[PDB]
């Protein structure tokens, strides 16, 4: 059976505490589906309450605590989440935490350190002499005590911060000095070097920080019985920290652990370094399809559907990607807005859920809706396409990426699954017809257009072959009827 995970969050859900409350009422449903894994947002405590959890304030509070003003994150508290994970493990269905260790956001208070100022464009470059600033690095976590640990962080658990607040500049960049205090290598070479992001950025050179991040990464991991992660910022992350935190995980609990890496460059040569690095021990999102389906969307039918996935992760290395169309982070008014088109939507899900490469992602935002900007729910559209993939996207593929509209794949379907085998056919243009090949055993069956685009049916030749149609700027997926 197919697996697809769905990202159950977006950026603009309320601040009311009521997200793991609908994610457990939504088992059932979601399990229906063909969903078998969720991703959680940010579980622990950010700035605030309403911190999406990106700010990421405490690991160990999981809305617990009474930090912050407030003790349950903007999500609800850690019963209301514990009992969403029982739901969804009764459903058949696994759970992915999302995982926060570039930087910590939200000190208690601030110190005096002795900073330098680099070039924000190459952090390399230091640009000032030193002094000292006041900044953001001391986290005693007053409302949870010493509650599952006693680690504190101070100023040399950190390589730097963006702000002094006794000067309060915009635009700067402080490396710490000390002994052995530099940028954390290998990371993505961006900007000379790019270790720093946003708030105080961890030091993964400083034994007492990989010890502390890998004995939390334990607790996490059994606290909540997750079955993955989704890995945040890697590129700003030292390489072989990633890897061996992964495989330490890995090994003390003895679980498989998946996990899918967020790196955000569009550009296949610097993922692969970075799986290279990593020793292909986990996944990537599939970043450069995203872009591709982004400018396709946009280019009003001018698109060569025929090089779609050029240059993309599930082309090159299908086993390490996960695909997706949009996220948290491309979704309208957020920090990589790159919505895919309304129109264009459903194609880039037919595309990512009924091929056999890639593991696939369906986003909350396009499932139930982004009220805040003006995207309605495409529950209706979508639905009949995790169908496809749910009990009919099975056996050998054939590829029909040969024309600049109209392109199409077939599934021969396999014994398990009976009915199984489907042809998806689709256009960014005018519509029109393709010859596929879907298997000499089905000679003489009749089919139909599960999305229902297409009025008809399609009978298929004595040889194993139909003329299936498919209207302009859609996708049509025909099954048996
Ligand atoms: C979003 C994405 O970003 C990166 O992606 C880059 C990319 O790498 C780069 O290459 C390029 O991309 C291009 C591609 O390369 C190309 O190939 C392609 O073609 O085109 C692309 C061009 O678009 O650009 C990209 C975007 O820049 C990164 O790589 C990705 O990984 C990343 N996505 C993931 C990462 C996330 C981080 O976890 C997450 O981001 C979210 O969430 C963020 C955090 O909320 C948010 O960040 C923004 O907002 C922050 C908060 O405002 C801001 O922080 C700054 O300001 C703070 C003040 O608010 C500073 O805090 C410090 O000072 C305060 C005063 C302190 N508070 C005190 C004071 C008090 C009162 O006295 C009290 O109230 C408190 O209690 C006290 O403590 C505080 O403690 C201090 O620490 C802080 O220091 C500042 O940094 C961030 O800077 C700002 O960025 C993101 O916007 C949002 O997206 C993603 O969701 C996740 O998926
Ligand atoms: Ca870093
Ligand atoms: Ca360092
Ligand atoms: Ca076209
Ligand atoms: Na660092």
């Amino acid at each position: 059976t197919n697996g697809t995970m769905m990202q159950y969050f977006e950026w603009h859900l309320p601040n009311d505490g009521q997200h793991w409350n609908r994610l457990r009422d939504d088992a059932s449903n979601l399990r229906n589906r063909g969903i078998t894994a969720i991703w959680i947002p940010p579980a622990w405590k950010g700035t605030s309450q309403n911190d999406v959890g990106y700010g990421a304030y405490d690991l160990y509070d999981l809305g617990e605590f009474n930090q912050k003003g407030t003790v349950r994150t903007k999500y609800g508290t850690r019963s209301q989440l514990e009992s969403a994970i029982h739901a969804l493990k009764n459903n058949g269905v696994q759970v992915y935490g999302d995982v926060v260790m570039n930087h910590k956001g939200g000190a208690d208070a601030t110190e005096n350190v002795l900073a330098v100022e680099v070039n924000p464009n190459n952090r390399n470059q230091e640009i000032s002499g030193d002094y000292t600033i006041e900044a953001w690095t001391k986290f005693d976590f007053p409302g949870r005590g010493n509650t599952y640990s006693d680690f504190k962080w101070r100023w040399y658990h950190f390589d730097g911060v963006d702000w002094d607040q006794s000067r309060q500049f915009q635009n700067r960049i402080y490396k710490f000095r000390g002994d052995g205090k530099a940028w954390d290598w290998e990371v993505d070479s961006e900007n000379g070097n790019y270790d720093y992001l946003m708030y105080a950025d961890v030091d993964m050179d400083h034994p007492e920080v990989v010890n502390e991040l890998r004995r939390w990464g334990e607790w996490y991991t059994n606290t909540l019985n997750l079955d993955g992660f989704r890995i945040d910022a890697v590129k700003h992350i030292k390489y072989s920290f990633t890897r061996d935190w992964l495989t330490h995980v890995r090994n003390a609990t003895g679980k498989e652990m998946f996990a899918v890496a967020e790196f955000w460059k569009n550009d296949l040569g610097a993922l692969e370094n970075y799986l290279n690095k990593t020793n292909w021990n986990h996944s990537v999102f599939d970043v450069p399809l995203h872009y591709n389906l982004y400018n396709a969307s946009n280019s009003g039918g001018n698109y060569d559907m025929a090089k779609l996935l050029n240059g993309t992760v599930v082309q090159k290395h299908p086993m390490h990607a996960v695909t997706f169309v949009d996220n948290h982070d491309s979704q309208p008014g957020e920090s990589l807005e790159s919505f895919v088109q309304e129109w264009f939507k459903p194609l880039a899900y037919a595309l990512i859920l009924t091929r056999e490469q890639g593991y696939p992602s369906v986003f909350y935002g396009d499932y139930y809706g982004i009220p805040t900007h003006s995207v309605p729910a495409m529950k209706a559209k979508i639905d009949p396409i995790l169908e496809a993939r749910q009990n009919f996207a099975y056996g050998t593929q054939h590829d029909y990426f040969d024309h600049h509209n109209i392109i199409g794949w077939t599934r021969e379907g396999n014994t398990t699954h009976p009915n199984s085998g489907l042809a998806t056919i689709m256009s960014d243009g005018p519509g029109g017809e393709k010859w596929m090949y879907v298997g000499q055993n089905k000679a003489g069956q009749v089919w139909h257009d599960i999305t229902g685009n297409k009025p008809g049916t399609v009978t298929i030749n004595a040889d194993g072959w139909a003329n299936f149609s498919v209207n302009g700027g859609s996708v049509s997926i025909w099954v048996k009827r």
